Parts: C-alpha cells; sequence; structure tokens
C-alpha cells in the first residue's frame, strides 16, 4: 500500500512486461507472481485472468495486476 | 553482506510487513523467504519462528529476518 | 531489454554474490532464478551450467547470467 511497497510491486510487472506495452499475458503474470514470492499454480492464474481482462484480449494492465498483490499480501 | 545485499533484503521484508508493525509471522515469513529464491516449506519455517521470537508472540523482527538470510545465503 | 530490466536482474545476481567475485556456482544460479520468479530444477541448471561454464571451473559470470535471463523471458 505504501510507495515503497507499490515500486516493487512495479519492478515485478515492469521485468516481465517485453514488448513495452503496459500489459501482460498468463505466462508473464505466473513468473511475476512467482518473483514476489507466490508459488501460484496454473488454476488460480486463469481465474485472475479472466477476472481482470475484461476486454477478453489475453491481457491485464499493471493496475489489474496492482490489485491482485493487494488482495494477495494484505489477505 | 554489503548494503546493497542488505537493502535487498531489507525490500523483502518491507513488501510483507503488512501492518507497519516492523515484524512478521509466519505466513508473512513464507513468502519473503519465497521472494527471495528460497523455497522453504512448513517445518523449516516454523524451526525459523521457534529460533528467533524470542517473547512468543508469533513475530520477528527485521534483524531476525535478517540473520536468517545471512545464514541462509553466507 | 530495457535498461531498469537489467538492474533487476543485477540485482538478483548480487544477492548471491556471496564472496563478490563476479561468479556464481550450480546452487546461486537456482536461488537467483528462482528469485526472477522462474522455479527450475536440477537438470535445467545444469544444463544451463554446461553451456556458459566453458572455462569449465564451476562458474559462470554475469553477462551468462544476463544472457540466460534473456532469453528465458523472451521465450
Ligand atoms: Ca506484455
Ligand atoms: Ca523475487
Ligand atoms: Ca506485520
Ligand atoms: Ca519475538
Ligand atoms: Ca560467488
Ligand atoms: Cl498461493
Ligand atoms: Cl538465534
Amino acid at each position: 500500500l505504501s510507495e515503497e511497497q507499490k515500486q516493487e510491486i512495479k519492478e515485478a510487472f515492469d521485468l516481465f512486461d517485453t514488448n513495452k506495452t503496459g500489459s501482460i499475458d498468463y505466462h508473464e503474470l505466473k513468473v511475476a507472481m512467482r518473483a514476489l514470492g507466490f508459488d501460484v499454480k496454473k488454476p488460480e492464474i486463469l481465474e485472475l485472468m479472466n477476472e481482470y481482462d475484461r476486454e477478453g484480449n489475453g491481457y491485464i494492465g499493471f493496475d489489474d495486476f496492482l490489485d491482485i498483490m493487494t488482495e494477495k499480501i494484505k489477505n
């Protein structure tokens, strides 16, 4: 929630944001969460994708990723 | 451990310091060590808590976490 | 790979640079890659070591590690 914590979450997102877009696809969400210490598996990742991929293009934004990590850490 | 290494250990601790208490409980220690690349399981984590939770309240400080990562890395 | 992505890869290498050399051994490569979200196993790590430990002393450099992570993140 703090600025220091938000930057660290941003570092994990920017590491696997290949095409310099503001998005990550399924595989990049898995390694990003694992880079933050969460051993997420395929059923959990697909559940998160379908919850946040509103336009249905296979990508989620950073603010989507920020809210995911917010739910995981604060709980 | 150098200043650069200690800062990185500090970043992993501050990420899972949920209430800014300067302390982490069992679950927060587990994900923090895994955030540093160590796949730790429940028996090892409980053994670390029992070693460093001297007050017996279910929390350890950063200097407890710093010493844990010191022996795991060095 | 942007300059900020290379800094994050450098942080993972420097965390397990135990003796302040420019090298990591088998075990230090395993945890360094796992610190970046890749849960690699023994056969893959030994495969990467054999490819990049050209001198054959059980160590690889940062530029070896940077190239490994470049291939992993860019599929
Ligand atoms: Ca992308
Ligand atoms: Ca990590
Ligand atoms: Ca706490
Ligand atoms: Ca205590
Ligand atoms: Ca070394
Ligand atoms: Cl999980
Ligand atoms: Cl002790």
